[PDB]
DNA sequence: TAGGGTCCTAGGACC
DNA sequence: GTCCTAGGACCC
């Protein structure tokens, strides 16, 4: 055998941030999200914003029809950035297995821990503990054998908490456990496994692995395992990004061209920027561009290519422009860029 | 009805 | 098989 998972989970991530830097938004609702001018969404909110039912990926106009004080923040990504690396750092006083997701969560191996007496427990709590005396920030934890049900676990005892799920205990949580609590099974594949009378990972474990991988590929497998605890996937410290973008949603739809071409000016040298932090030579294996028209359809247009280039971006835009838009407006414009594989 | 990403699928090209 | 490209589901 058994590995004993941590997954640590800042509150509140980017909100916490906000209301440590300026304790006058501690109990009024906020939220980081673009304005509704913008066409903006939520990124999260605080818990007196949630009160009224703003959540991450509302519609900011959305979230001010149900909560019409609430306070919109443009976001700090140094900021958080700055918190994330602390935590990393915090993280590394107790093992070296970390796994980190996101900026906010990481996942920790503490099998071969000798720090709190082998207890991943304690080991849990005095990272919330420490998180929260040196950065004033407050994280939440899940304790299991496999990463999958650690990270279920780290939301179950959110803001400030943790819970521990033992194997012993597995069966009786996998049995009630509904399927869109699974990392990976959105909305879509959920509404897919109701239509089948398939909710919980009770009613998975019922079924016959065969039929579920004609269903749904590999990822029937991923179902039939997750549904019994199954989840070998390893604490992996060593993976590293593997693309870049940078894209803008216009506050009105653009209808020309040169509107385009406009947008991409700007795009392209925020674009070359985040490149050379971790590429100075520009040297990439593919650069393409991205349009979202007003049917919400969107397409991507990429090739190979050596070398960031922004005239080749215009001309691929503008092939793309000319082939596929069909005369509807663009909301969107985004360049893009696939790294080598080192 | 964002912007930052990952992973998977699938057809044709190419070997 | 494996590369190329396009698109979709999903996560933070
Ligand atoms: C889900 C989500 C998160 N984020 C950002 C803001 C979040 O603070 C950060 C981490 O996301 P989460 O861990 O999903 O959410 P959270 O920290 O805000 O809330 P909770 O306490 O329930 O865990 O990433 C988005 O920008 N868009 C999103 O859709
Ligand atoms: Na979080």
């Amino acid at each position: 055998g058994s590995r004993k998972i941590i997954h640590v989970d800042m509150d509140c991530f980017f909100a916490a941030v906000e209301m440590r830097d300026n304790p006058a938004l501690r109990d009024i609702p906020i939220a980081i999200g673009g304005s509704r001018e913008r066409r903006g969404v939520i990124s999260t909110a605080n818990y007196p914003a949630r009160k009224f039912g703003v959540r991450s990926a509302m519609p900011t106009g959305m979230a001010l029809k149900l909560c019409p004080h609430l306070t919109l923040l443009p976001g700090r990504f140094d900021a958080y950035k700055e918190a994330s690396n602390h935590i990393r750092e915090i993280f590394s006083r107790y093992t070296s297995r970390i796994e980190p997701l996101s900026l906010d969560e990481a996942y920790l191996d503490v099998t071969d821990s000798v720090h709190c007496h082998g207890s991943a427990t304690l080991i849990a709590q005095e990272i919330r503990q420490t998180i929260f005396n040196e950065l004033q920030l407050t994280a939440s934890a899940g304790v299991a054998p496999v990463k999958f049900l650690a990270k279920i676990a780290s939301d179950m005892n959110k803001p400030n908490g943790q819970f521990v799920i033992t194997p012993a205990e597995v069966p009786a949580f996998l049995q009630t456990l509904p399927l869109a609590k699974i990392p990976g099974v959105g909305k879509v594949s959920a509404a897919k496994l109701e239509a089948m009378g398939l909710r919980t990972c009770g009613d998975v474990q019922k079924c016959d692995l065969v039929m579920l991988l004609k269903r749904f590929g590999k990822f029937g497998r991923i179902l039939w395992e997750r549904s019994q605890g199954i989840d070998e996937r390893d604490v992996n410290s060593e993976r590293l990004r593997k693309s870049v973008g940078v894209e803008r949603t216009m506050a009105e739809d653009i209808h020309h061209w040169s509107e385009c071409e406009a947008i991409i000016e700007r795009l392209y040298p925020e674009l070359e920027r985040r490149l050379a932090k971790v590429k100075p030579d520009l040297l990439i294996a593919r650069q393409g561009v991205k349009l979202k028209f007003d049917d919400f359809q969107q397409t991507t247009q990429e090739h190979v290519w050596p070398r960031l280039n922004k005239a080749d971006l215009i001309a691929t835009a503008r092939k793309t422009w000319d082939e596929r838009r069909g005369g509807r407006g663009v909301r969107l414009v985004g360049l893009h860029v696939t790294l080598l594989d080192p």
